[PDB]
């Protein structure tokens, strides 16, 4: 099925990624990326579009007249807009959960409510919509009740005392709900797969670094930096989680009359009693996307497309194997506070030559240049044979690429590296 075009949604190195990675299936003439970034402006197969991906009839329209095959949501908000369930009303196929099954992420008391209807392993839990009630449950619990969420997606603060749950309860009920929920411990990891609301494959399992400073210090920020597989997960773990967590979600979803499909993303907390989850998502993660695709050899295009016929199952996705991913955001200045914008960036060429990829996050054209355009600028990514090794080599990109200011940490994968 040669010469399809496709969309996507966003403007980010996720998007960027998922850009590149289609752009490979010999099936594809043409990505469009809206409104895209600097990275996928200008490209063999590759190019932006203004089209406005608010108004979900005009977006129906382009794709018609354009015969996009298929939209693929980069980002959450769209999907929890309705996007989906839009498209296809109009004959548009888009990949992706509908919002009813987006409420897995947009809501955490449905999350958990979801979660204990189904068996679904995760953190006790309780829910608010007055903060006196709150306080009595954080204030009488005898597990450490420290964990405290404002339900529609500050979104997650974890105390570690009473004294600071109550305060925390206070600032979350200025400016629906809240989820309180026990303070679990040990290791997180991302564990995504596709679905097409019956059949469930399983991504290798990511971690991240959401920590601005090296040694994880310093305030958090969309994360600056990811690699995958997680050494920390075994198999039978993994097998665990596919059937406890993922064909479990999909399951529950479908029996209860909304079925899934698309990417359901669960973060997973490893602990001495196993594997619990912390929350969903419907889409990749940011940076995390930088190194899951790098992984996949099979045609992104194929599994998608048979994803959305609910043939997932016809076209399973093939992994590398031995090959770690491991990924480096470069961010602007004062990130992830006030930051500058409009600095001119040079050496992602010779990053890339040296056998990286570059993917662009804030990044846009001005004057025959690329400038910085966002906190999170770039990302570099190496495939090596183990972590070690692709993080020195992602380092030599980061030293090529140079704007003022520029900001990365130099020990992604620390804690794995020390783990193995
Ligand atoms: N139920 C849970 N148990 C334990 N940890 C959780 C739970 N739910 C979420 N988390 C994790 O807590 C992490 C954030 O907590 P962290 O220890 O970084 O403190 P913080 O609230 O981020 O503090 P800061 O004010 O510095 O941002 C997130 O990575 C999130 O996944
Ligand atoms: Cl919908």
């Amino acid at each position: 099925s040669m010469a399809a075009r496709v969309l996507i949604i966003g403007s980010g190195g996720r998007e960027h990624t998922l850009a590149w990675k289609l752009a490979q299936s010999h099936h594809v003439k043409q990505v469009l990326v809206a409104p895209g970034n600097a990275g996928t402006a200008c490209s063999e197969k590759i190019s932006n579009t203004a089209i406005s991906i608010s108004d979900h009839t005009a977006l129906a329209q382009f794709c018609k007249e354009k015969k996009i095959e298929f939209v693929v949501v980069g980002p959450e908000a769209p999907l929890a807009a309705g996007i989906v369930g839009n498209l296809r009303s109009a004959g548009v196929q888009c990949f992706g959960p509908t919002a009813e099954a987006a409420q897995l992420e947009s809501s955490k008391r449905f999350a958990k409510e979801f979660m204990d209807r189904h068996g679904i392993p995760t953190a006790q839990w309780k829910a608010f919509t007055k903060p006196e009630e709150a306080c009595s449950f954080i204030l009488s619990a005898d597990f450490p009740a420290l964990v405290v969420k404002a339900s529609g997606l500050k979104g997650v603060i974890v105390a570690k005392s009473k004294e600071e749950a109550c305060k925390a309860v206070q600032e979350i009920m200025q400016e629906e709900t809240i989820v309180i929920e026990e303070l679990l411990d040990g290791e997180e990891v991302s564990c995504l797969c596709f679905t097409d609301g019956k059949t469930v494959a399983p991504m290798p399992p990511a971690q991240d670094h959401k920590r601005l400073l090296e040694g994880d210090g310093g305030p958090n920020t969309g994360g600056m930096g990811a690699y995958c597989p997680a050494p920390q997960v075994s198999n039978d773990l993994l097998l665990k989680i596919k059937d406890t967590v993922l064909q479990r979600t999909v399951d529950g979803m479908q029996q209860e009359g909304t079925p899934y499909t698309g990417i359901l993303y669960a973060g997973i907390m490893l602990t001495k009693n196993g594997p619990k989850v912390l929350e969903f998502n419907c889409r990749f993660g940011d940076p995390e996307c930088q190194v899951i695709l790098p992984l996949l050899k099979s045609d992104l295009y194929e599994v998608i497309q048979s994803t959305l016929d609910g043939l997932l199952c016809t076209s399973l996705p093939v992994w590398l194997e031995n090959h770690t991913a491991l990924t480096v955001v470069m961010a602007s200045k004062g990130y992830p506070g006030d930051y500058t914008k409009g600095v001119e960036i040079t050496g992602f060429p010779e990053a890339q030559a040296l056998g990286l990829e570059v993917f662009h996050a804030g990044t846009a054209l001005k004057n025959g240049k690329v400038v910085t355009h966002g906190g999170r600028v770039l990302a570099v990514t190496a495939i090596r044979e183990n972590l070690i090794s692709a993080l020195e080599e992602a380092k030599k990109g980061l030293a090529a690429i140079k704007f003022e200011g520029a900001i990365y940490r130099k020990d992604i994968g620390f804690r794995a590296i020390a783990f193995l």
